[PDB]
């Protein structure tokens, strides 16, 4: 019963989340885990939130999904200093996502239908 966009986004989310085996990005980061996080990060984002939005038909374009994904990675690159696992992983995932979900690839996908 799922729509074309939900099926695609779900694919993108699964592929990107594969790159986070430890589950750092799976659920909202808490201050208990990451002290002061909420003083640095105004607009938190995580994979679980994104998945809920997919399921709930809240994304009306792939561009909207990309904005949340980029927000999640940006947040990690903002809270964490460059020499940390979290900043490094966020950079890698962002780069992969940006290529996988490029405007040219999305145009090809749309045209194929
Ligand atoms: C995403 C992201 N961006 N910055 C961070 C960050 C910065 C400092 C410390 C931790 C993080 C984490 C992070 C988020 C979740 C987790 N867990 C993954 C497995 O399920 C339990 C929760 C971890 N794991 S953890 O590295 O083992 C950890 C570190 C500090 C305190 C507690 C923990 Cl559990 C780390 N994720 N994160």
């Amino acid at each position: 019963e799922s729509t074309p966009i939900q099926q695609l986004l779900e694919h993108f989310l699964r592929q990107l989340q594969r790159k986070d085996p430890h589950g750092f990005f799976a659920f909202p980061v808490t201050d208990a885990i990451a002290p002061g996080y909420s003083m640095i990060i105004k607009h938190p984002m995580d994979f679980g939130t994104m998945k809920d939005k997919i399921v709930a038909n809240e994304y009306k374009s792939v561009t909207e999904f990309k904005a949340d994904f980029k927000l999640m990675c940006d947040n990690a690159m903002t809270y964490n200093r460059p020499d940390t696992v979290y900043y490094k992983l966020a950079k890698k995932i962002l780069h992969a996502g940006f290529k996988m979900m490029s405007k040219e690839r999305l145009l090809a996908l749309k045209r194929s239908m």
